[PDB]
């Protein structure tokens, strides 16, 4: 027995479960990408509907020519940290693009979305402090509360009634934290941030809210949910991602508060890694500024989502919203086999979407997630729906 | 008072510091790159002495071309996990690279070398099982430790016969993993690797080591200081990093535990984050192959190293070892006036180094550290030491 052994269980349900000759979730390849919507999967050309490419910039002429000029000019990486020898005019840029794109006097930028939360998380919350979170939050804003040695309140999944009760009764003078995220990524249903920001500044918390999946089509400006919801003065800090709405990789956190820039000295996660390559921050700094105006882009991803959900809906699959609240739409099932036949199906007959299993869901409720895009066609929407109606068909799902 | 009012004291240091009008070390940019020696800072045209592009891989034409390409066929990420819909060919074939670079069965490609250890450290030892660690560990190989939920046991720096004695004291049956690096950075001295995997060995804990600082130009094929110190055959898992000898971003872990793609389904940081932009997969592959062949590179590092070691030595410089023992100079500094006026002096007559300080030092100890890249020419390491002489006898540093 050694450090691996914990593992056996797993290891053993998945051998038996692949024994059966079910293709493998964990095992695809993009061999080529054509075009945003679209990849050759195993030797098929297979339409996208699960990734987070909600705009459709990764393959935009402006951003790709960008990379290649950022590639000439200043090389392949920085080799090094941000507070050393890292620091490039595209990182600063980059900042800047995000300090207009948010409206903000800071912005930091993490080398990934997953750093931002660790670092916010475990930097702002300390001994004494709290981290008040919805129980079904991201992994990352988890993985910050674990690194962190600040007191966890979970509260029941999108309760504004059960964060208001749990605030009240931790100590007046305790300094806390309520993370919340905008868009709830396994079902796609958005948080009432309006009415949680309110109770959360009743208490007198301070306010982080992950903006990864609104990037671009919510709020006026489409800084996310919390912009939509009109409580952009009073939420302190914001983090998200470029490596959705934008395109590359990478993260970041903006606010006004003034103290901010003090987070570059002592957050472990920013300071103890190296910066982004100068491709990266320069893809992602045009990505950006681009998103500043990217209505038309903004609109068929709407379009594309209110389409889908009503089509699905329409032909009897049961969702995990009754409207679409955002780019993500969950089918929901019943029986594991079903779940597994479905996706296969759709698979085999070209379209790729996620799926979500327990413990990651709840026990008896198995996910098949879809992510629009801006850039699937009209055409490919039908297509879609033409495939589901099919393969859902085919495995007793609907009549 | 809020969550940042901590920082109070931290801020009034730095403001207090600042207001002396001396040079701020925390805001360096690089305005321009002209090469992987020299940029351009402030108006200054300088050469570079504080990055890990050790073997000048960041303007590798090779390395350019197949980032640019991949541009061009992939786009500018890949918007998606790769437990999901971001495995493209490119992540695929990048850990194809680093297999056949170390030898190994398997290789698992992160994000960031931050989350690989973060991610290895928090997931390979868990309730009941402890991780020691020499004292002065890297911060991302601690907030390993604290991300889990392990017992942790710190080694006196570098004190074989202390880990020994550490480890005879721990539980037989619990699960024991020892993190150790080839090379410490502060100073750029090397571990006694043999003697400490053969403690480590007889006491049956499996061995991760970091070998970020030494790829390339340590052991037959370049793989770090355990393959130098000939325990290759006793070492289980391998972390690294994309940022340094590679020069791009990303990190890595390489195994022939027959159970290592097990991870790739529980690792939190590898799993809950998005997959590298195909640019930089693309680029890392072409870098990793190259830097398998790169002894001209190679020995020309070692004489820079050797050269520069030698003579800031000779003129008086006391340095943090008395031999090159790695790419990493440190100059030893017992006042922290004569330090900013000899670093700030270097970087005004056309010189950056890297800084230390206490508390990432030990009390009253202040550093330069160089680091030197395969690409600086006989020349400027002539000329560098002519800056160090110059600026030194200006600042009263050496006579
Ligand atoms: C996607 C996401 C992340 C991770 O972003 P990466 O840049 O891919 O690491 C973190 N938090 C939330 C809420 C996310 O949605
Ligand atoms: C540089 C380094 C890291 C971080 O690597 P990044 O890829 O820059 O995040 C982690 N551990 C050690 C020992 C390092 O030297």
């Amino acid at each position: 027995a050694d450090l691996l052994s914990k593992f056996d269980p797993l290891i053993a349900e998945r051998e038996a479960l692949l024994a059966t000759g079910v293709r493998d979730p964990y095992a695809i390849v993009m061999d080529k990408v054509l075009s945003p919507t679209e990849a050759m999967i195993n030797g098929r050309k297979t339409i996208l509907l699960g990734t987070y490419n909600y705009m459709g910039m990764t393959f935009d002429p402006d951003v790709i020519a960008a990379g290649k000029q950022a590639l000439d000019e200043f090389g392949s990486g920085t080799t090094g940290s941000r507070v050393l020898n890292g620091t490039y005019q595209g990182h600063k840029a980059c900042e800047d693009a995000l300090k207009e794109f948010y409206g903000t006097e800071h912005a930091i930028v993490f080398s990934t979305g997953y750093q931002a939360n660790l670092g916010m998380i475990s930097t702002l919350a300390g001994k004494g402090d709290y981290i008040i979170l919805d129980a079904d939050s991201h992994a990352s804003i988890y993985d910050g509360c674990w690194l962190g040695d600040a007191e966890i309140v979970r509260f029941r999944h999108n309760s504004v009634e059960d964060l208001d009760k749990r605030l009240g009764r931790l100590p007046a003078e305790a300094g806390k934290l309520v993370v919340l995220e905008g868009v709830y990524s396994m079902m796609g249903d958005i948080a009432p941030l309006q009415e949680m920001v309110a109770v959360s500044k009743k208490h007198g918390a301070m306010i982080l809210v992950d903006e990864a999946h609104g990037m671009g089509f919510f709020g006026e400006h489409g800084r996310g949910v919390f912009e939509e919801a009109g409580v952009e003065a009073d939420v302190d800090f914001v983090v998200g991602t470029f490596s959705k709405s934008v395109g590359t990789v990478g993260g970041f956190c903006v606010s006004n508060h003034p103290k901010f820039e003090v987070l570059r000295l002592v957050c472990r996660p920013y300071v103890f890694t190296a910066s982004l390559p100068p491709s990266v921050v320069a893809t992602a700094a045009t990505s950006i500024r681009k998103l500043m105006h990217a209505g038309d882009k903004r609109a068929h991803l709407w379009k594309n989502s209110r389409r889908l959900h009503q089509g699905l809906r329409d032909m009897g699959y049961k969702l995990g919203t009754e409207t679409a609240q955002s780019a993500i739409i969950a089918v929901i099932l019943t029986d594991m086999a079903q779940a597994v036949a479905l996706w296969q199906g759709l698979l085999e007959a070209g379209l790729y979407v996620n799926t979500a299993r327990p413990p990651a869901t709840p026990a008896g409720m198995f996910l098949l997630r879809c992510s629009l895009c801006a850039e699937h066609s009209d055409e490919q929407v039908e297509q879609i729906l033409g495939m589901f109606e099919s393969a859902g068909r085919a495995t007793g799902v609907i009549p």
